[PDB]
């Protein structure tokens, strides 16, 4: 029939944008069909590649030969932390103290400094890498490991209030300004046969927060 | 004070974990989970090693000095496109399942030359069915994890038999804390 447009993007993006997207493309242009998948960045990337997916969405910075991309939205982080521990008395949080080995991230995607990637100078602070490196391909994981108590760690925008745990257990708190930020954006081959499709995903993407 | 390990595969994981962690945070705050979704040979390889203490997986299932606990039976139903000639139906008799039409995942879910669809997601499927790619099959647990408005996407019922999984838990024998894995597993009972 009409040729589908095969999407992918990473799992700290993916579970928190496809379920709700999705639906309102297949409303507004249902002249095309989507493949979803999720994964890491360089899988996808290499997916990219071999034509495997006509697109991906991805966090910058990104850059890779004949491949286009569209600076989509800017996400800012939010804290997360269990409801016991002390820092629910600060409303707001120095980007320092998270630098103990209290903080868990993922392999992959999830730190929230140094993709950040300031275009005025930054300072080389001396680094650490003094957080925990959790072994998984999901934020859910490690929002439970927050939530039992296990440690604090930090999470997108979109990401935060997506679970079903009762008020009061785990809390969520704002940044200090400035606050840091993920810039989603979409990536695509240069030559890719069908832009029109590329401007679809992406205007519908950029109004999927206007409610109807 | 010490972490329990849980695992599920990617057809049950996505529809149990998300409420029964809450729960067992609820009743169970002693103890902190971790959970993980994966695929089943590779949750028996990580049982066998100890780096999962537990895995919720689908019968038949079977190995070397591993308990298995049947946990409940859950049915499953057809998803299919809002202008299928299935729509005026009340039932769908399991034989009229066989076609390129009908999109299952591998691993994924089963019961023969289907369309096999290269994913881990049932929400991919998912989201061809309501593109009008064809037709395919969900457990009860996915068949309202979506928020596309009614009259996109309809599900009907198996006329008898109704095929179903049993999904079961799995744990080693020599586990030294099965009060845990029965607390683990009764809470899984009640998430359904």
């Amino acid at each position: 029939l009409a040729a589908p447009l095969k999407v992918g993007a990473i799992y700290t993006i993916g579970p928190y944008l496809f379920p709700h997207l999705i639906p309102q493309l297949h409303r507004v242009a249902p002249q095309m069909p989507l493949y979803i998948e999720e994964n890491f960045t360089h899988i996808l990337r290499d997916k990219l590649r071999t034509g495997e997916l006509d697109a991906i969405i991805i966090a910058l910075p990104f850059q890779e030969a004949d491949v286009l991309t569209k600076p989509l939205f800017d996400e800012p982080f939010y804290v997360l932390m269990p409801a016991d521990h002390p820092w629910t008395a600060k409303a707001s949080i120095d980007s320092e103290l998270l630098n103990d080995k209290s903080l868990l991230l993922l392999g992959e995607g999830h730190d929230f400094r140094d993709q950040v990637l300031e275009a005025c100078p930054t300072v080389r602070k001396g680094d650490e890498n003094k957080h925990t490196t959790v072994e998984s391909s999901s934020l859910e994981t490690i929002r439970h490991m927050v939530a039992s108590g296990l440690g604090v760690s930090v999470l997108p925008f979109s990401a935060v209030d997506s679970h079903h745990y009762a008020p009061g257990v785990i809390e969520v708190r704002p940044f200090s300004a400035p606050v840091p930020f993920r810039t989603v954006a979409i990536a695509w081959r240069a030559s890719f046969p069908r832009p029109r499709a590329i401007e679809v995903l992406a205007d519908s993407i950029r109004l999927c927060s206007v409610a109807r």
